[PDB]
């Protein structure tokens, strides 16, 4: 089964993978150094033995690629995937009228109590974001992510270099050029960021009108962040292929820091006994080709009959 | 004594059932219309006048939680509970190269040749569903029983519906509701399936911070199939309760068509002779608590010192 790789790293963690502690102590056990591969042509790589929610990866990707970095988006789509880190500084600002909501994501997992003022100035927040341009265009921009850095790189010069779409370009003039790369990583940004891009970089590789994609993904939580990276860029392979008239080929997934965070032991255990079913088939709009104007309903998914869906605690 | 329910039950089918034919004619006499109560809190309802193997019953109760339909889970834990409905259709398809394996259930019982080529015919598919992800992806996947019923109740738009999570929330958060009901027959399904589910629907209710649970079962096999079922949703009811931070209540079994085959009548008769022994007490792991995530070791049975195991003959 297509899934296999992902379900061989879960094993792999956990009896090889060694005890070490990160910055909060949630506790990891973890491994660095692997390559897992999937063949896009034996169908779409999206978990079947645990549910997970397309819609979400589907427009978190849409979002990158329209080159945004606006949370606004997002919220449009039910996204609450970066909420977060622009609430975050909507709570450490000048405006800012309300409760504390210092170490939020904390202190409320620790206080049922707080779980709810949070959860409240968080709302606030979203609807401010969602109708008043002003605010949307302040504490909504994130600036610094994927959309920005792959399509809005920044240069010395002042100028703004778009990485993908030139990328894009190199595929359908020098298909076999082994430098279609684009990078998240920028050494100037990355020590002020608040969190640096786990996506450090991707490389694309045409081959008998095939094209594939490696990721480099410099720290992976294999329980929770994993099966949402892997299905995002199966994705982005189907949909650079469908522009460049290309059939699709591998994914092959690199890591460097590959952890289970040790409060989801029992959640992975338990996924684990679960039998792989058929992976689903994904359809794209044949009608559009410009990957940058696609929109959710040009994505098709089918037959994607998961298990129920895993509960786990989001380490903080 | 806590089972004396069932041999009530077993008495009044014994001297007021009524002569019925079924399907194949084994013959039964049963009763419409009946209604047992077993109170958690005096022990666990699991028959002590005769042996019942309650790692059967704890694997596939697990197994349904994990909203989990693939054979292999049971294999693995030696429960060959639903074999045949599995193997009926590794025989009846386009890769079985074998013999006629037709009828099998019922031309073993009359021919002891038949029940050896069946029994390794058998033994073979359990190996390949053990070790074959393909085949057991595909042979293994039974699709339509209480694990997908319970936690992916699909629905005419697509999607899936966990009614079994759903309803332990709603436990949580309105304990007083009156809807608190979980169903396994779906009209859309009933007329094709092979075996419609017996256990039509169960329902939840909580008072005093007691948990009891009401479960309608439209037929019932009175010597075989009911001691299972006693102690199947005994357990949920603990595990429900368990999770929810609530005290065991009640199990109400009610019953549609309960019959007695002809054939079980002496071992019916024999086991009435016996005097029921002081209940088994259950022990669920304290540390644990998402009923989801639990395992074979997770509960724990103590003091069950059954009379032997009585013999009969399977109807067909
Ligand atoms: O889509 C994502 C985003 C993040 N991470 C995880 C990796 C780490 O668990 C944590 C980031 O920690 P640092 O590497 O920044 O220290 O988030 C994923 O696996 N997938
Ligand atoms: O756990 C179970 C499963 C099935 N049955 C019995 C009821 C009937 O004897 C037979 C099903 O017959 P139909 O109701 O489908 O016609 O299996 C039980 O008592 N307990
Ligand atoms: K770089
Ligand atoms: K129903």
């Amino acid at each position: 089964m297509l899934e296999q790789p992902y379900l061989d790293l879960a094993k792999k963690v956990l009896d090889e993978g060694h005890f070490k502690p990160d910055i909060t102590h949630t506790g990891t056990y973890s491994i660095f150094g692997h390559q897992m591969r999937f063949d896009l042509s034996k169908g779409f790589p999206l978990l079947t033995t645990k549910k997970v929610p397309f819609g979400l990866i589907k427009s978190e990707l849409l979002w990158f690629l329209h080159g945004d970095t606006n949370i606004r988006f997002l919220l449009q789509h039910r996204n609450h995937i970066w909420d977060e880190w622009a609430f975050e500084k909507w709570v450490k600002s000048d405006e800012y009228h309300g409760p504390d909501m210092t170490d939020f994501g904390h202190r409320s997992q620790k206080d049922p109590e707080f779980a709810a003022v949070y959860h409240e100035e968080m709302a606030k927040f979203d609807d401010r974001v969602l109708h008043d341009d002003a605010f949307a265009a302040k504490y909504g921009d994130l600036g610094l992510v994927y959309g920005s850095q792959w399509r809005a790189w920044h240069t010395s010069k002042g100028d703004t270099i778009d990485q993908l779409g030139d990328v894009i370009e190199q595929i359908k003039t020098h298909p076999y050029s082994r430098t279609l790369i684009v990078s998240a990583w920028n050494p100037e940004d990355v020590p002020t960021m608040a969190l640096p891009p786990c996506h450090t970089l991707y490389q694309f590789y045409v081959n008998d009108g095939k094209l594939s994609l490696q990721l480099y993904q410099r720290s992976a939580d294999i329980f929770l962040g994993v099966p949402f990276n892997i299905a995002s860029y199966a994705l982005l392979t189907h949909l650079v292929a469908h522009e460049c008239g290309l059939e699709v080929g591998e994914f092959i997934h690199t890591f460097g820091d590959a952890h289970l965070y040790v409060n989801h032991l029992d959640q992975i255990k338990e996924q684990l006994s679960r039998t792989p079913r058929p992976a689903p088939t994904l359809q794209l709009n044949p009608d559009k080709h410009d990957i940058f104007d696609f929109d959710m309903k040009d994505i098709k998914l089918l037959n994607y009959d998961p298990y129920p869906a895993i509960k786990a605690p989001v380490a903080v």
